[PDB]
């Protein structure tokens, strides 16, 4: 089997995808922000504090024929940028671009933190890390492409994100049309229990390429690209005015600038970032500063290629018995 599914960006500064997601019998559609750097599937729900939905589509179980309480599970989970939720967990059919699990876990928020609340586009999370991050206790469930996995043509998901456009997700198959050139494929670590890889190194804009090892995690989940703060400050340096604002959290630019590029290393390959990616626009309405797109890792523990680095790239989750990451120009 394969599934394709599109995926839209949520505003215009494509902060995050949406992806519509069938749950139940008969179907309720959710539009679901897929997220390679978690493991939990969870939906607002007819049990969410009614005060903490505002706008967001709900999955209500008991409309559902095929859903099912799964006794005692509950889930809970923090994500990198302090946002939460927490709740109970049914089993259901869930099918994404014509692909379908049947008895997957669809977590429940009885539960959802401010930004969920305040965020009216997302309906949930889809995870797509590996299944030893899920947060249901005391069994701990699979994500949607673990319980897929057995039934695709080929055990693989790919990432095609659009700048400032829909892209696709697609299950099973690897489109080859899509991409340019050819697919560079990298070792992942699934020891923390992310798609965990290491780059080969960087380039400013038609600057050298500086060869060097930067391990992290491929994130459709995070907008931007953290990187360490060497190579941040290498790049924002090429912007005049550019700085670190504590204030504001991070390097802001003028809003009158012109972005470099920012490549980085895939093996030999290299991905190239425009300039324009990197522009997040102004920090608060009608200001001149802009809020930069690449920033430092240093506070995270990690680095994180988001939404930022993806979309430069067609973008290959192979999950065979010992998974690769592959990226190509596009």
């Amino acid at each position: 089997s394969t599934g394709s599914a599109t995926t839209t960006p949520i505003d215009s500064l494509d902060d995050a995808y949406i992806t519509p997601v069938q749950i139940g019998t008969p179907a309720q559609t959710l539009n679901l922000d897929f997220d390679t750097g978690s493991s939990d599937l969870w939906v607002f729900s007819s049990e969410t504090t009614a005060s903490e939905v505002d706008g967001q589509t709900i999955y209500t179980p008991s409309k559902s024929t095929t859903a099912k309480l799964l006794s005692g599970a509950t889930w809970s989970i923090s994500y990198g940028d302090g946002s939460s939720s927490s709740g109970d967990v049914y089993t259901d059919t869930v099918s994404v671009g014509g692909l379908t699990v049947t008895g997957q876990a669809v977590e429940s928020a009885k539960k959802v933190s401010s930004s969920f609340t305040e965020d009216s586009t997302i309906d949930g999370l889809l995870g797509l890390a590996f299944s030893t991050l899920n947060t249901v206790s005391p069994t701990q469930q699979k994500t949607f492409f673990d319980n897929a996995k057995a039934s695709l043509d080929s055990p693989v998901f790919t990432a095609d994100l659009g700048y400032h456009a829909p892209g696709t997700y697609n299950f099973g198959f690897i489109d080859t049309t899509a991409y340019t050139g050819s697919i560079t494929y990298t070792a992942v670590s699934t020891k923390q229990g992310f798609w965990e890889w290491t780059s080969t190194g960087y380039a400013v804009g038609s600057g050298t390429f500086k060869s060097t090892s930067i391990d992290g995690i491929a994130d459709t989940g995070t907008t931007l690209l953290y990187l360490p703060a060497t190579v941040v400050s290498a790049y924002w340096a090429q912007v005049s005015g550019a700085k670190s604002s504590s204030s504001v959290g991070g390097y802001v630019f003028p809003c009158s600038a012109t972005l470099p590029s920012f490549t980085f290393g895939v093996g030999s390959a290299r991905i190239v970032i425009p300039g324009d990616y990197i522009d997040f626009g102004p920090i608060s309405t009608g200001s001149s500063s802009c809020f930069g797109g690449i920033q430092s890792s240093a506070g995270i523990g990690i680095n994180i290629f988001g939404d930022v680095a993806l979309k430069a790239a067609f973008v290959v989750f192979n999950g065979a018995t010992t998974p690769t990451l592959g990226f190509a120009s596009k």
